């Protein structure tokens, strides 16, 4: 494997949360999304007719694979972590199961994933994958619908508006005919995937879970799967803010905490409430320290930009880290 | 014209900043634009080629000229007064004279000032333009380059980074092609014009103030002009706030402000005067026969940014509450 | 008791934070609090000797009970709740039981919790208690010594710094000698007590709940009890708002919170829910029968932060012009 | 003089702003002072009465000009300068010919200047000092009296509000009682002044200008002396934004322009808008460059501390400036 080893070793890497949610930044009709704007749909019930017309919109003209990665390698971050295909259902790989995707319903008309997987293998760093396996609010039948019991950072966990029928709703027709084959396109395309990134199944059975496990290990038998995906179907733990030292079994010494810089994974315009280069470092530290991987979130703006205030301030806690490691 | 008495009355006015600008949002490869936003072009010297291609990102899906002026009207103003082209050279109309425009050169391919003066119409609103008739940084003898000895938002006033030939630059050639000319498209359609905003000159002759000042009053009588134009071409003399107490004929007065300290949309400036400070200005100006043309930023969606509505309404309840008292 | 017929209609009131932790204002030696503020001694583990010395440096020059209670009455909150000793264990009022108060140990040498009882009662406004009846930082048996397996928004439930000897602590010194004779004392002096607000018990045995119940009751039969104090010895629930839908038998209901994300003043806490924000929730908890106590977190010199205050005001301009429509 | 060698090399120096206006923190009666703090008795014609009262409630518990004075050597800070006496009338330090000082009037009871002169000698850092010399809204013949025309950071130039009859008003009296009195004070005690720091002259006549300078000239001969006094009596001009490549005859070849991190001098608590660590290094790089020493000014919080946000600034900024001169 030595794929162990290296993540032992690795300590920082890049998050990436990118989609038609970015576009809307945290604003919707006057009205603010939650501390998470990348649920912003579940939050005011946008009809995925609505919601998925931000396609046409989408036209990042100042995206660049390298500069990020660049800036990525600089902050020496050695892995990258993307947003496949988030809880709204939208990919941002050339899908061929689903042309709810940036390069067939977006004027871009390119593929993110392959854009970044390429940069990440010139520039010497692992590539990582998330993708929304239970969650889907483009999909009839996507996830969520018998956990509404607990509060979210929308309304409900599924698409309760367009789909309201919840006693005729059934996860299997959305895994089989979209999840299954769309985690088989992102595993076998884009090269070698070094971190597969999985949310926590509401809806999705053991079966089900043992099937991505499978699914994953066959297409990709380095990639290191997490905690998330279902218990015993991981290589590592993500840990939550409240897991942290001042519990599930990881049998190969391997943990990751992510988190973003301000208090949203996706883009809001009203969100300036960034994290201090001191803040960023002290936390690195701390998780390395106790031999935690510190994924740090970047939510790129509508012309695909790190915000200026997310680049200062990764650069300045870079300074503060090289700075100490000198004294 | 009984506009003059309207004007004396009307207290209160929206003030709309948007272009191609408004989509780098106060920011350009990780750097700050100044205080001005919409002045991001000539502060980082971006390639007209480079700036251009904005137009093919720019689709405000949710831009709504009803419910923009519905909002305008809730906070009891009376006027609107629209960018019809800024310094960067983009018109936010169907020019005929310039294909460097949001119909033509955007996958929106809609006319906003057009959107906008309906709007207004329907609502009983009256309808103002602004119009760079010097500055023009698309332009290869755009305004600015005999004035670069004082500074800017940006570098220079001038496009001396695509046209760095200063001493081979000529305004007339500018001014006969496509100043004068899109003065005449936005004068002529688009209904009645109650209010004209020029920039002062820095390059335009004496001559070409008169024509401008001619070309406005055959076209639109009643149209009231600031005395930006020039010295006795002007209805109103527009003050900043540093000139008002403690030279206009007509006793017509307008101050012009935004609710940030950008007249572009950019998404780093959050520094929004609260609503009292918007109410309590508004009554000064008010209180001194000052009318406020208040400035609202549109976002790259076409939106009122979120804080900006918030602000407009709280600073009319406050309003209405005193004077209830 | 026509008190209950009072709450049930009551919908809005003052909550007011202020202590010694007040003077830090969400900063120790360059380093941040939590989001509250009022919980610094036990985030820092600073010293009784240190934190108690902020005493002689607590001067408040612009407090003024009549100011602050006119401030409640104009946005019509109909009751006001007071800090009188928070977990820090330093009584806002002349305590005989305790020198450790703002009469005693600091030059103001006034009685705040007197001053605002005073200013409610000639204003017309309920007057509510708040006290920390489990915790006291400044007590070696004060509370929450057997209950640090949960995190907090200091480091532990109790002083573990100047007293550490976990083993060796007994609360029933600390509730005898303390907590239940300064209950007696605020609830017979400062008149009748509206509204009695207590803490979750970690340590408080159930003999010492019930004793806190029925002192109140004997002292202050009108008071109605909050359901913090613990179960079958409440007169109104205090909800989170997590808890609210879309166990109390006389229909009463109070969810409380802050303006900012601090219930203690804090200078780097600017994160103010705007005038719409506070409008809405208070129409939301209304709607459902429940009071908005909003809590303000009084400045070093006893001030109300100008952001609060704006906030306050634009929220009941909003209030009034909807109940207009 | 050798002072001279030493300024052209210092490139970096640390600023104070602290006295009344500082516990008011950027608001009066739930209303906001203008961008400067400090000038908030004048912005509300506050009474001497009432202002001065202020003085009952300055007891800065933490106050410690070591730590004050080690965070600037941390910066690389060579020199710090100091707010003795601001437009407010109000001495920092034990004034004999003035009870309206921090000593006498103040719970704290102690000498600032005194202390701060102390840590610099100890910590090897050169000492400045600032002085009010036309301004003093505590005297009756305070300056600006004469030079109302312009409009200022408050209301009025001078205290026009106690001392209303501006046809009555002579400076002659306010210089000679205690301005001059005063500077002899500042320049005799706390021993070797390396800078001296004046304000521009509304009032104050071409005599009372060379006066001050022949009296600093006297009792501290190494003594550099800023533009602002008056022409041909400077060793440095001070230099505003307006004047920075992108004119005052210094022949000397000394140059320095003074900053706030935030937009404040004094204290303000509304004040958050802190220029980031890249704008302070940038700033400081570019002033440096063109052979300008960058004066910084740090306004203390009414327990005498840096401001949480001020520190972490200037260290991110002297990790930035580090990183770059390594490379
Ligand atoms: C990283 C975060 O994990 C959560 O489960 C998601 O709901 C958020 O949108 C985000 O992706
Ligand atoms: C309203 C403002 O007037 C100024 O002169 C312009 O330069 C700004 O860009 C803006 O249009
Ligand atoms: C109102 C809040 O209730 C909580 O339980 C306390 O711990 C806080 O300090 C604050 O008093
Ligand atoms: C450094 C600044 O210089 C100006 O002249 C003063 O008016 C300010 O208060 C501040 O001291």
């Amino acid at each position: 494997n030595d794929n162990v080893a290296w993540f032992k070793q690795a300590k920082y890497g890049m998050m990436i949360h990118w989609g038609l949610y970015s576009l809307l930044a945290g604003e919707y009709r006057g009205e603010s999304s939650s501390a998470y704007a990348e649920w912003i749909q579940s939050k005011f019930q946008i009809p995925n007719a609505e919601y998925g017309n931000l396609a046409t919109a989408f036209n990042p003209l100042y995206f660049d694979a390298k500069k990020i990665v660049a800036l990525a390698k600089q902050c020496g971050m050695q892995y990258l972590v993307v947003t496949t295909k988030h809880h709204d259902g939208f990919a941002m790989y050339h899908s061929k199961v689903d042309a709810y995707n940036v390069y067939d319903a977006t004027p871009f008309h390119r593929d993110i994933i392959g854009e970044l997987a390429e940069a990440c293998q010139k520039a010497g760093l692992k590539f990582g994958l998330y993708y929304s396996q239970d969650l889907d609010w483009h999909d009839p039948n996507g996830g969520g619908y018998k956990s509404n019991d607990v509060e979210t950072a929308g309304t409900t966990w599924d698409n309760s508006w367009d789909f309201p029928d919840e006693d005729q709703k059934n996860f299997d027709l959305c895994f089989d005919n979209k999840i299954l084959p769309q985690i088989k396109e992102i595993m076998s395309n884009y090269g070698d995937i070094a971190t597969a990134w999985f949310d926590v199944p509401m809806t999705l059975s053991e079966a089900q879970s043992q099937t991505i496990y499978d699914t994953v290990r066959e297409l990709q038998p380095n990639c290191l799967i997490n905690s998330r995906l279902g218990n015993g179907k991981y290589d590592f733990v993500s840990l939550g803010d409240n897991e942290i030292p001042k519990f599930k079994p990881s049998p190969l010494g391997l943990y990751e905490t992510a988190g973003t810089i301000n208090d949203s994974w996706g883009f809001s315009y009203h969100d300036q409430n960034w994290k201090t280069p001191r803040t960023l470092y002290r936390y690195k530290q701390h998780l390395n320290d106790f031999g935690i991987n510190y994924l740090l979130n970047v939510g790129l703006d509508p012309l695909g930009r790190v915000p200026m205030m997310a680049e200062e301030n990764l650069l300045a806690a870079k300074a503060l880290e090289d700075e100490a490691n000198r004294l």
